[PDB]
């Protein structure tokens, strides 16, 4: 049957599992808007402010959904916006497939051409980039963007479509590739492997198992539940995978790093040995700019790549993390050593107990005051009191970034959202608006700074009009705080940290968002309700101090090395000269 | 003398020209800013809402200046956001140095690395790309980067340099190339090829002299009008050469274009003969889409690359446009025909001023019109009351496109900004804030569509600390009103086009800018002198049709071929499968 | 007319003046090669045992032509291997259009596809690199290429065809650009740089013409011997301007730089002030490893990126080499000091006159010599014996370099050839076939190296072929002797450098063509003439020394720096670990 090239685009997107299309209008993508319209796709189309808020919103989609649901298509020019939340969705392993419609083909390599995108700076970020030359290629094109996507590791796929191919008609015959099932992810470690791990838990005297957001992809959580309290071993998160194992629990000692909590770093400190599934053991997160000393350590993850790249482990696994602890739960009673016991009753439970204790103490006191400027942790309390197990608590990045994982304590996986990999501002509100797409039921609690908030919030537009009930709380200090604090340290002196913010509430009102301020009234806790009740996106203006969190709260971190001492370096004598030296030569 | 990495950059900025700095902070940029605090250049330094936003800054101050005096300067992931306005700096010939500061050079290629960025994402864009590896070649890059950027093409640059290089330190003897070196761009034709010129001139029936954004970077404004009158030819420009011809004379037709004046394209389908001087004969310029139709023609740049790529002249002449032009002037009075006569006595002066009447007349028929919606003819007309011969018109990309080119009447050059080669939408209101920087002695008036403004309002912040009295009107009609406009010609229906607005008078307050609605007033000359009164940033809020200008008015546009229709394509019958077919073929 | 793609190619090939194709078969290939034997360009096809050695006959062809008249045309995977000589064409500046004919665009981006080219494999290494995606710009692309590969600077230009496009037809209607358009290249300079020129050469004391490939491809020659007498100036060339003056004129100092003659480094160490046309003033040609004292110099270029990249003018023009020499002669009549005076009466000719004594007197003695191992220099003196002004001299690169630039001495543009800007080893012999095909006028002697012999010689099967009398001196050292020497120098120990040669009569008697030792006999003189009365290409065997020449002889270079010291390098102390470094803080 005859079928345009648009058509068959849809037809694609569709087959492989598309929820949500996140689209931008220009004459490029005038034929697949005009096919979207007649899909069941098209019905929800978000028509972001702009193509990077509207990017961002796919990342937030797809960080909680872990597969391509959410996909953007974008006219020609709008898809040179990209590249920073592109980049964030390959790091970050989140999936994300962008369908970019670029000038005529006819005009291509044109000296003088308007709108030929230049496709190749998507090369070295997307983890497939593709340009297709003929319309026979477009659902090939597609379906191989899913599966560079969806596979491990998760990330970006580009695809670049001349939009004269998406106009022109083709026989439409088995050109869309349907009917494939793909290979289970259930990957079974070796029998020796999982009894050597076995016996490296039951033989440490401070053991640790370390869950990362791999533990979340896998489904993961009631075998951790199941393993930890059988062996009766502290578990400790990185920031994706945190809400993987109930953070209510006793043995739970939260995220490590140098913005999580001081219970996990002071475990990190204390172990003799660590078992770690599911983490990639990255710059930001557990290296700590590579200056975190492990202990001994078997790593287990899906994606070989990751395991000694860094890190030498005593032992790496190519295994699925929840297929590796069932695997685990198995051999443990047969282990020379195992004595199974309630974990209360276990010689390494108390010091555990006392590090998450002290954190916890340490906690309770941020939350005390009650000043104008407020505390970031007593908002935190404050928004504790009104959250559910299946909310999903975002920030974005700063001294804030700090205070708002301190303050999140999570029960389910994929809750907490930013800009993980990559720590781009901005991203908080558009992948707060993502998250809530993925999940109209939950409610999404945003903390933001100004700084942070000045990038997207023309994506109020997109808020309103599709009612999406986002709570954010506005944390103002007139500056870029971490900055601010960072370079007094360092200089004597910031530069470049001071700005004027609008009237927050009067924006907010102006969109016809809820709107409230603080600063007189200190009622964080009103706010919160009269927000919830209205029923719209909200904004919370809380005033905060320009010290309050990353730049100043001991947490335990040793890194990163952000702050880092110049070395004095040797000239070259080799006997060249510099550019222009030799008119210091002239007599 | 011992340095650091970080003064040498500020030292080799300021010997190059540069003015004025456009910078972000981070951890990354530390030093850097530092570095600025104790310098000249250190006082003009503008801190953006966004990175995009601040490099369109870049654009409009460098587009009006002819040379790179504003330069980025940006903490690693924020570099992330420069592409979409680093192409047009490319294509539309705008110098512009961009220093990208990188994360720690110890820290580069692994795997899982935080904020690493990939600078080879600009490789196929910028007209330099440089990494630097070396504290001693940092002075060197920089040299070259102004060197590329204001060469001929113009273009961007980008120098990319692992933050530990401004920390570190070394003895500064000669590491900052001095004295540098620079050859006229005065380049003289050959006596052969100006005087084919010439006589090609004085025996056409119905010449044109055609001027483009070259002879405004070549300043031949006086040249040009003693050779338009010496001959007696009408001159046409194109949209980045109005001004350089004044457009209030007898012989000024306007630009030639799909938004132009309908008089150039009514001269352009009479001429036997035209004279190209400092134009690429574009896509979105004279080409229009590669439809347009060219009389024989010489044509005379700086750049050989443009000269024959697509249009085949009858004469190419590499030469300097004013300089080109004085040649001519002193070969004209013994080329045989010529004869001294004024040039409204010549035969071909009554047709031409017949032309400009008729355009002339249809534009005031335009302005023809009280109430709401408004004509942005009529919005146009009340501008040119109050405007001085060095004000500056600044446009975004839409409908409104049009009505801004065919209602801006200029006198001098590089008076009127945009997104000239791509047409990126939201350039508008940072590139005429980079503009009002650039040219503190002249009035800014800015003329946007409402999804154009959407993008970089949060610039407001900048508008209104450094006391920038930009004038923009916001054209409201609740859409993408050139692709509501298209796709009803295209498909009878439109797709992805409608949006709500917030209150931007609100929106202006907010922020502490002037703002005013005239939606139940009609009172755009009362609301442009209380603007002007205030001393502010102001937002003019004026309701207009979703249908007037690029997408409707007829100016005597061929192209370009937007709206192109499909073709039916063969399939493949040489035997070979699609992916997916194989389970087709099983019974 | 109904037209296949591969008989566009031809006509397109044929429009823009291809003289000579080099094509290898292969199925991608067919229909190209079909197309080829029903055209005039058929008759003037080279299939070269592999396609690298074809490209360096590319390369030596139009080397000597100044313009693409050789063209490349290439089966898939045999274009793998052009890199090396199309960097040589970039850095070199030789005009060269290579066609590579991949696989079915239909198979394009599978991952287990066979044959696949990664044509973007060129574009950091061509000046322009094109992927054809349809038909209908098969003549468009090929026009373009010629544009790029024929400008200022030239260099090379890929395009890749998938093969699938070249048996599709099409109707030819304007499909193949006719009547292309050429700007002249008689740049003239303005007045002031004239006049500023002609006052700084007259009030020198010690003056110095320097004379680089420009003024060859300029054609200059004429201009320059009236310029040198006119005002009494010694001339110094590089070595790709050699011979484009008299090198037997009293005047005449030779080529500058580390394997040039020692009068013209004397020259340019004794001089005050410099004119340099057409030069790019090259690491590995006058600036030496950039350690190159330029005295006060006046810089005359048609590409303005070479004009103070890194030796600062007093003054930089850019103006076409022949037409500044023109307008030079014509202003100093009237130049305030100058005077008509014969040359040998000027009181700087003593100075120079005896700078170029001493170098004759010294390759005198380096030719004084009979017996075995032979010295080059005196191989060199038998080629002058029999040597005609439009012979043509090749060399390969090691320690044989030197002696073949010292003792050619030439009378006429273009007539020294090897891999000038790189470098690269074997580029001699397939250089020589290139240069032979090309200037059927010229007997082509060439001095190799056994170690570049070892590359290339398989392509005797086209010399004996196509019947083209190259003679080659192969110099014997079982050594690649620059190394050799160098590495005694550095270390007072060699490595990797000793080899078996085979008997290289045998291999020239095997293939058909002439061979002959002088090993026992030592008659170089009877083994020139036998080889030329052959009228075969030749093979002739000469002995020499291991260290003779680049590495060994003092001609008053200062550079480059081959043999650079180490510096001690501080560690880095931030805190950061090594990879694997975990497990040493274990305990
Ligand atoms: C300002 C700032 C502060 C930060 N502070 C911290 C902090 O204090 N602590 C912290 O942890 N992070 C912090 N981060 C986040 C950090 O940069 C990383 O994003 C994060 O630590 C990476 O988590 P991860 O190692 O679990 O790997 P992820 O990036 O979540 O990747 C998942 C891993 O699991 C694997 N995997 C996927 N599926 C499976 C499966 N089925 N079975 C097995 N393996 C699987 C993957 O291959 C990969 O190795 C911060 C970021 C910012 C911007
Ligand atoms: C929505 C939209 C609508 C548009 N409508 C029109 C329209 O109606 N008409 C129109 O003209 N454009 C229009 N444009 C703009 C268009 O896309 C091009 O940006 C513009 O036409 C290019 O102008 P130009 O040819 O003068 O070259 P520029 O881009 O200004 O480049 C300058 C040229 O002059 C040469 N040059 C520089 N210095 C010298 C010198 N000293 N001597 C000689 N030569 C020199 C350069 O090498 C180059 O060729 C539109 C753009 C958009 C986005
Ligand atoms: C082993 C080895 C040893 C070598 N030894 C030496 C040595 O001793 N001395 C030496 O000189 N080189 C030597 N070379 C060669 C060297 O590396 C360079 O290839 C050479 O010096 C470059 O010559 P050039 O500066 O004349 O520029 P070219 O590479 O010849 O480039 C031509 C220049 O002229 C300009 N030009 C072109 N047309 C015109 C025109 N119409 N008008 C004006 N300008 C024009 C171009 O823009 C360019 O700047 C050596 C190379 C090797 C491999
Ligand atoms: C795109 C981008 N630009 C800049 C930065 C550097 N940066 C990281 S956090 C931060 C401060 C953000 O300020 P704000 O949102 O007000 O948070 P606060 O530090 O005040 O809590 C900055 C400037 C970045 N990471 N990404
Ligand atoms: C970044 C980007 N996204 C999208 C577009 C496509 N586009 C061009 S003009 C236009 C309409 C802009 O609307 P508005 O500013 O309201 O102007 P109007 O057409 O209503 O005058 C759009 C969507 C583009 N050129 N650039
Ligand atoms: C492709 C390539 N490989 C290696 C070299 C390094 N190289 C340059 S000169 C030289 C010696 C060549 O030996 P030969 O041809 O015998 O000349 P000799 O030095 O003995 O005169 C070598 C190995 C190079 N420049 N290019
Ligand atoms: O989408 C469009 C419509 C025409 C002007 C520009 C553009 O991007
Ligand atoms: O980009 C960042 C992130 C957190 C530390 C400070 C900074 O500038
Ligand atoms: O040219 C051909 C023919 C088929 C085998 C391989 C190849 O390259
Ligand atoms: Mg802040
Ligand atoms: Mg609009
Ligand atoms: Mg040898």
């Amino acid at each position: 049957a005859i079928k345009r090239g648009a058509d068959l685009i849809v037809e694609a997107l569709e087959e492989y599992g598309t929820e949500q299309v996140v689209g931008f209008i220009g004459h490029t993508s005038h034929f697949v808007a005009d096919a979207f319209s007649k899909s069941h796709l098209g019905k929800r189309v978000i028509n972001p402010a702009t193509e990077l808020g509207g990017a961002w919103m796919v990342n937030g989609y797809n960080y909680v959904k872990d597969r391509s649901a959410a996909v953007g298509a974008w006219h020609c020019v709008g898809n040179l916006l990209l590249h920073a939340a592109m980049q964030e969705a390959r790091t970050g392993r989140i999936p994300a497939v962008h369908i970019g419609l670029n000038s005529d083909g006819r005009l291509a390599g044109r000296s003088e051409a308007a709108q030929q995108v230049p496709w190749q700076s998507f090369t070295p970020i997307a983890r497939s980039t593709q340009r297709v030359e003929r319309l026979d290629k477009v659902g090939e094109a597609i379906h191989e963007a899913f599966r560079v996507a969806e596979g491990h590791p998760a990330g970006p796929a580009y695809v670049d479509i001349p939009f004269d191919l998406t106009a022109d008609q083709i026989d439409d015959k088995a050109l869309v590739p349907r009917g494939a099932t793909r290979a289970k992810s259930v990957l079974h470690a070796p029998n020796e492997d999982v009894r050597e791990a076995a016996a490296q838990l039951v033989a440490a005297k401070n053991p640790v198992i370390l869950a990362g957001g791999g533990v979340a992809r896998s489904g993961g959580s009631e075998a951790l539940l199941k393993l930890a309290e059988m062996v009766g071993v502290p578990v400790v998160t990185t920031s994706t995978g945190a809400g993987v194992f109930p953070e209510t629990h006793a043995l739970a000692m939260g995220s490590a790093g140098f913005c999580g909590w001081k219970s996990a770093n002071d475990m990190m400190a204390a172990a003799d040995f660590v078992l770690v599934l599911g983490s990639r053991l990255s710059d930001w997160g557990i290296a700590q700019g590579y200056i975190t000393k492990m202990p001994k350590f078997v790593h287990v993850d899906t994606d070989p790549a990751v395991l000694g790249t860094f890190y030498f482990p005593l032992l790496s696994v190519v295994a699925d993390a929840k297929t590796f602890m069932e695997q685990l739960i198995e051999v443990l009673p047969g282990t020379s050593g195992f004595k199974a016991v309630r974990y209360q009753e276990r010689e390494n439970f108390r010091q555990a107990t006392e590090f998450r204790a002290a954190w916890d103490g340490w906690v309770r006191e941020q939350e005390s005051g009650d000043g104008m400027p407020a505390s970031m942790f007593r908002a935190m309390a404050e928004v504790r009191k009104v959250q559910r197990p299946e909310d999903i608590i975002v920030t974005d990045i700063g001294n804030h970034t700090l205070p708002m994982f301190g303050g999140a304590i999570l029960q389910r996986p994929r809750r907490l959202v930013t800009s993980m990999a990559e720590g781009i501002l901005g991203c908080g509100f558009p992948m707060a608006l993502g998250a809530q797409l993925a999940e109209p039921n939950s409610r999404v609690f945003l903390g933001t700074g100004d700084g942070a908030l000045y990038y997207h919030f023309n994506e109020f537009r997109v808020a309103v009009e599709h009612k999406l009930p986002v709570i954010t709380m506005v944390f103002t200090n007139e500056s870029y705080g971490a900055n601010w604090t960072l370079m007094n340290h360092q200089f004597g002196q910031n530069n470049w940290t001071e700005f004027m913010n609008p009237d927050w509430v009067g924006i907010a009102k102006a969109f016809g968002a809820y709107g409230e301020s603080v600063r007189e009234t200190g009622d964080i806790a009103g706010a919160l309700q009269r927000a919830i009740d209205s029923g719209k996106p909200a904004l919370i203006e809380i005033p905060v101090s320009k010290t309050q969190g990353l730049a100043s709260d001991p947490v335990g971190g040793v890194g990163p090395n952000l702050l880092l001492k110049g070395r004095e370096i040797p000239v070259d004598t080799g006997g060249s000269m510099y550019p222009g030296e030799n008119l210091l030569h002239l007599k």
